[PDB]
């Protein structure tokens, strides 16, 4: 048999969460983090898959790896701050888009209002939270 690379694991897994087989794509991940370890993106794309699966303790932690590994990363922060928004962490989650969007503007990867949307839809939802209390 043949040992894939880390890398090699990375776009097997990219390949499966296109194909729509996340609990397979998040498994290729991680054994793209067993080869390696020290790579951000296997840990944020495996979040994705954890995200789309509803596990969001599991994608905390992959977001959380990921922001140590590399602090600068726009899709980090994103997912980070979606997590906390549906753990209902909503200032966390705020600011942590609000620090996605400073960091895509100054990478030049702030796309259409996107992450703007990200931070109205967050800001909206905690504003209901508090507003719909008795
Ligand atoms: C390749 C891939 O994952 N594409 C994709 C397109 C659209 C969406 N949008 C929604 O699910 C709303 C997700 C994934």
């Amino acid at each position: 048999g043949a040992s894939p690379s880390a890398q090699e694991l990375k776009e097997q897994g990219n390949r499966l969460f296109v194909g729509r087989k996340y609990p397979e794509a998040a498994a290729c991940y991680g054994r793209a983090i067993t080869r390696n370890p020290l790579v951000a993106v296997y840990y944020t794309n495996r979040a994705l898959c954890y995200l789309k699966m509803q596990q969001h303790e599991q994608a905390l932690a992959d977001c959380r790896r990921a922001l140590e590994l590399d602090g600068q990363s726009v899709k980090a922060h994103f997912f980070l701050g979606q997590c906390q928004l549906e753990m209902e962490s909503y200032d966390e989650a705020i600011a942590n888009l609000q620090r996605a969007y400073s960091l895509a503007k100054e990478q030049r990867l702030n796309f259409g209002d996107d992450i703007p949307s990200a931070l109205r839809i967050a800001k909206k939802k905690r504003w209901n939270s508090i507003e719909e209390r008795r």
